[PDB]
């Protein structure tokens, strides 16, 4: 959980966190610790229309789990969608070898919301 992440975290409006908030309680949906696990990814990630298994939902979490809790909470939850934003919008740094995981962060989201095709506001874009 790097400071810029956290930040960005807190850098989000009261409707900001809301939105975000709604996704981690449905992210988290039946989870007893209440964050996003490999159980919690995979449903999530099959809504999306992936079908990751077990140790690849754990890897997953583990991208963005950086204090090695093995799962996603409201902190990674956001850091994970900051990431995506920040690689995009910044990309500063970039690793050799390049970057894996092209999973759009963006998407999910949508796929979590779902509102029954209409997802929010279309003008919202
Ligand atoms: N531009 C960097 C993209 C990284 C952000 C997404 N990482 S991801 O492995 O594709 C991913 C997608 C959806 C849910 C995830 C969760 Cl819940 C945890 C970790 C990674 C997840
Ligand atoms: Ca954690």
């Amino acid at each position: 959980m790097d400071d810029i992440y956290k930040a960005a975290v807190e850098q989000l409006t009261e409707e900001q966190k809301n939105e975000f908030k709604a996704a981690f309680d449905i992210f988290v949906l039946g989870a007893e610790d209440g964050s996003i696990s490999t159980k919690e990814l995979g449903k999530v990630m099959r809504m999306l229309g992936q079908n990751p298994t077990p140790e690849e939902l754990q890897e997953m979490i583990d991208e963005v789990d950086e204090d090695g809790s093995g799962t996603v909470d409201f902190d990674e939850f956001l850091v994970m969608m900051v990431r995506s934003m920040k690689d995009d919008s910044k990309g500063k740094f970039k690793r050799p070898t390049l970057r894996r995981v092209r999973i759009s962060a963006d998407a999910m989201m949508q796929a979590l919301l779902g509102a029954r095709a209409k997802g929010h506001h279309h003008h919202h874009h």
